[PDB]
């Protein structure tokens, strides 16, 4: 048994593995746990996904952590959403963010292995950054604006 | 394979459960089988965790001319609406506002035997932060005399909507 490293960018166009122990076609959208046996004593090739620096990985689905200062989360945002084939989309959030909230950008995810025509989805998902600390001043003026 | 269901508090004192159960039993003439109840009584001792099995020996049912299957109980957690389980710890979700987020608060942290202990926070809370309350969780059950901790976990609620005028606000205080 032989575990099989595969990059975001591999999974989303597919590729040719040369395994030096041997050629493996990996298809478009596959998914870690994927077996890909050899006559050549039977070695059989097991797939894993290689940690990613931009995206974690959800099925066919992948998710992007937007992280945005708390002004950003309560006074307006635009993400620009980097995406598989590495353009970026801006998109533009208007009304209030919230920790952990998530937002999807249709079709931006990885081909679905049975119908590699159909992507799943690029899911933004949100860490709102706080101040270190507040002054004083700021205190004050945050108790007239914010609700109890 | 029975399901258990034990609550925190029970966890944290130990008890005594009686549970009903319905087996099946060959009658005297050999051919019908009837349907009793049984009240089988288990000790459920300080800080037993998920997954511990207990086996009443012969008290499942009984449909054939041999020994009476068995009956497996296995603790599980019933869920909690103020607490959950983590191990021995017990995890308190507080829900604050942005504001005492921000500016300060004190949270007035439940226990598992009913009181509160304030906690005082003067620096900025971060949403998902956490603070431990030493010693405020639940026996460990092999060393039943020593306990876990109670964790505060914090959410932070942000208000639903902010009007222009608190947005132009915002803006010349919250760094960038």
């Amino acid at each position: 048994t032989h575990d099989l490293r595969v990059s975001l960018e591999e999974i989303y166009s597919g590729c040719t593995k040369k395994m030096k122990i041997l050629t493996i076609e990996v298809k478009k959208g596959w998914k870690e746990g994927t077996k890909i046996t050899f006559p050549k004593a039977d070695i059989v090739f097991v797939l894993k996904d290689k940690p990613h620096n931009i995206f974690k990985r959800d099925g066919s689905d992948v998710i992007y952590p937007a992280r945005i200062s708390l002004r950003e989360a309560l006074c307006g945002c635009t993400v620009n959403v980097p995406t598989l084939d590495g353009r970026t989309i801006p998109v533009v959030f208007k009304d209030v963010i919230r920790p952990g909230m998530r937002r999807k950008v249709p079709g931006e995810g990885l081909p679905l292995p049975k119908t590699p025509e159909k992507r799943g989805d690029l899911i933004i998902e949100f860490e709102v950054i706080f101040p270190e600390r507040i002054p004083q001043t700021s205190r004050t003026v945050l108790e007239q604006v914010l609700p109890i």
